[PDB]
């Protein structure tokens, strides 16, 4: 049960914290309930958190989050970033199955 629901901003800073302790890499979905293209990749999001577990996979619920998501200037569901220590080092804006995984590859092979 790899995919964990952030509803808080505490609960995301935890994460963030965890993830930091153990020099994972934070995979963020920032992505809607009543989205289209975020219910299409949901269930491959995953079976990629199965399959990755040195990336720590988690969803961010927009519609609760909203200020957070203003922060992270969230434009448009589903939006992807990969942080490590909270920095970016990469973004991927949509649900587009082969680039998601394809950024996971690199990411995971180099850093």
């Amino acid at each position: 049960g790899n995919v964990h629901l952030i509803t808080t901003k505490e609960r995301w800073d935890q994460k963030l914290s965890e993830a930091s302790r153990d020099g994972k890499i934070v995979l963020a979905n920032f992505s809607a309930r009543w989205c289209g293209p975020c219910k299409q990749i949901a269930p491959y999001y995953i079976e990629l958190s199965e399959n990755y577990p040195s990336l720590m996979f988690l969803v961010i619920d927009v519609d609760e989050l909203s200020d957070f998501s203003a922060s992270w200037e969230i434009k448009a569901t589903p939006t992807f970033f990969f942080l490590r220590d909270g920095q970016q080092v990469d973004k991927l804006v949509g649900a587009n199955k082969p680039e998601l995984h394809k950024k996971i590859t690199a990411i995971l092979d180099s850093l």
